[PDB]
């Protein structure tokens, strides 16, 4: 028998927040998916947008696993007691603002899920935002210090209303949201850094 | 039998701020209620409001209980010493700005109460704010990671004037406030998250 | 003869920043007095105002007293090492911006003083600020979690220059200040919470 | 011999950040000098200024001294590991914004230097900023909780250009800066607090 | 056996984040380079600019070195677990805002690399921003408390592209960027402080004639 006080106590005795949980030599698989909740500010001249989205993140950590046959197989743990992917938005022009409790969910099998709601300003193409076709703002999010051999980032291609949780009170509306995978190399070093290109096709409303 | 100093020592020895106090296997019953204090900024064009309010939060944590027959049955404790529910306004567009000292009240029977004054910005229906019927802006508050099996949220029952604490110097006024309970499920997972929907009907003040 | 180091060390070893220094079962008599130093942002439309003031607070904790016949009878101690009254401005719409070092003064007889300079925004009656009688903004401050039986606030009694330290460069001027005591209760609970109501009667200085 | 690691380690073990290094009974001698870097915002209507300046502070703490014959005679230390004068700008309307690494310099003789670049807003005379005479904003800096007997402040006795490190891109320019020594006293208590009055005579650079 | 955990563990036991890694007794060589990403607000009247850039910093700390013949030769460590140059922009009017996770890259040969994306506001010459030649904003970055005998800062002047990483959606375009090493002394004290003068020449896009 075991409770939540133990599941956490154990996570503390095993988790290494500062050490990436690289199973064997295989890189840590990190899935990234953004759920656009709102579009607060847009500047058709400076090409900047202020958005609110849930940055759904999922990865795995073996050392945190535990037998949940007689205890819960999931618990909410502060991200501070857990290693977290140093994901970053390459084209963000403001520090990320986390609007929610910074708590992740850990499953008895090492599965970890973190989904904070974030408000952030980005630098992207805002042209055509006031037309029927709308504009497309691409946001590149991927690890900042871990390359392909250490961390890998893949989106979540599937069926889902790109504006399922989008505020109906926004002055904008979402037309389409596609998230593809890609890599980023630099004119210095050979190693590339996997990322996810989230393409946001939105437009201003007009009755 | 003891003093406030002792009471505090035991709490810090038994309390587990990072572990939900799920008595048995049932969810923790958290009550939420919002006492609107002020309505500062409104924008019918962007549908954003800036509101000040007290977030009456109450729940139970039996592990904190102590003998109060001959000792104080109530003490003030830093929330950082107690487990606190991970509530979040769903339509909030700014993190909550706590205006008051982050102190909770704990009773001998383990009942906990925390009522901080908060100033937050929400995204909601502001249309009609300058009309006689006013606008109805709805705010949804509930746990962020704990579903219905772990935390249950319900509004506090207490029929009183909605603008009983509402500043008479605000540019707007409260026509009515109704706090209902609801559940939000996400297309992926069968877990439902309980929340409270506080609908604030307010308008701009006029004259004649 | 004890030095300032031995004095602090003794304070640190006996003071409990999270435990109210209650003697017996009598409330801790806290003194609150505001010294308005400046008045900046003002809006008669939104009924808000930016104000800078010294929140001269004082109370006692006899457990910290020491013999100063041949030693310093006062030291500057970091408020984080001491228990400080959890006071808040009920009608404030921004958290207090403490401009000065967060240091208190502990006196050999257990007396404690804390006088931080603060800039904060308030929602009060700003109407008439541009008239001869000016405007009258009232600020309510008091304990946020401790009720009358645990804490009691009483404004310092002494006729002082209401603008003794007020900035001459401010676009405004103070007509008069009245610090009256007051009590507040809620339609939920019996216990009351004492507070101080400071009435700042100020007006905009006329160039003619 | 002893490398930097040893010196820095020794300081961290003997530093008493909350106790004033008062040699004997004579107060701690603190020297302050403001080296203006820029004038960003100025409002003659509200008498406010936003400026950037290097607040050079100098004092001694013999306890930190060491033998630097065959070792480093100066090391950089975080001001958090050391005691620091609780200086305040009596007429500031915003808390100081330290823009530079909060590191100090500790010389082997126990001399401590702390020169942080700060941006802060003040409430002073701006009238004339647009004339050939220019405006004369006066800034009072001094200890906030230590009086003459515990802490003394004196401007660095020197004669250097008042615009040496002033930005050439600023819309304004400095006519002259005088750093006079002064003191303050409050109607209640006999103690006096030593300060420094920095008078900044500046004006807007005309279109020529 | 030595995985990432150990590499980090030992780094925490032999690393003093507040003690500058002065090998022998010579000064620490810090290489500073800026990679401009975007130019936001620009006020020609007040002469101020909001810029975004990656501050590529590189130096060596031997107390961190380790054998990498049969183990990882690189890891990511929080900058708080190690020593970092106290660089500062002398003409900054706002504290640096770090947008990206604050982690450094540590190689087994003691080599340390820190490249944070920073958003900072500066006071410089903005005149001519809306002209063909454009404006030239100079940003001075160097150590704040370590003089030339303790820290030497030299830019990594390598034949690269200046607007290589600059956002294409910015209202401005980079005409040229030059990073010249320099020193700053004061009419009070003998010590000289090394720095890097980064001159950014830019102008508004889409002008006429
Ligand atoms: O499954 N979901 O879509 N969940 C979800 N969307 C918004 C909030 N939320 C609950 C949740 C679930 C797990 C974690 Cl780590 N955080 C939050
Ligand atoms: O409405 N109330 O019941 N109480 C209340 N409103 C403002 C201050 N206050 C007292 C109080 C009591 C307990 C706690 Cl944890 N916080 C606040
Ligand atoms: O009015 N006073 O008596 N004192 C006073 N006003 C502003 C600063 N000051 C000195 C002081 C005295 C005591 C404490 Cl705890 N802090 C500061
Ligand atoms: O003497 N100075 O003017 N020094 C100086 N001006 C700008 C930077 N700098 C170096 C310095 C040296 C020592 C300390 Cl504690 N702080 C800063
Ligand atoms: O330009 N680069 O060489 N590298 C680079 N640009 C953006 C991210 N990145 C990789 C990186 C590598 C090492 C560190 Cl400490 N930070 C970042």
């Amino acid at each position: 028998a075991a409770d939540r006080a133990d599941i956490l106590y154990n996570i503390r005795q095993t988790s290494r927040p500062d050490v990436i949980p690289t199973q064997r030599d295989r890189p840590v698989a990190v899935s990234v998916s953004l759920k656009f909740i709102n579009i607060l500010e847009v500047n058709e001249i400076t090409n900047e947008v202020d958005v609110v989205f849930w940055q759904q993140t999922t990865w795995s950590d073996r050392t945190l696993a535990w037998d949940s046959s007689h205890s819960p197989d999931q618990v909410s743990v502060p991200i501070s007691s857990l290693w977290v992917p140093d994901l970053a938005a390459y084209n963000a022009i403001s520090k990320p603002e986390v609007l929610t409790p910074q708590l992740a969910r850990v499953v008895s099998d090492g599965e970890v899920l973190y989904m904070p709601s974030i408000r952030q300003r980005f630098s992207c193409d805002v042209s055509g935002v006031d037309t029927e076709s709308g504009a497309t703002c691409r946001i590149k999010i991927g690890s900042w210090t871990h390359h392909s051999r250490e961390i890998s980032v893949d989106p979540t291609t599937e069926n889902s209303d790109d504006s399922e949780y989008f505020s109906q009170y926004s002055r904008f509306e979402i037309l389409d949201v596609t998230q593809k995978k890609n890599s980023v190399t630099y004119s210095c070093c050979p190693e590339a850094y996997e990322d996810v290109e989230v393409s946001l096709n939105f437009r201003k409303k007009g009755r």
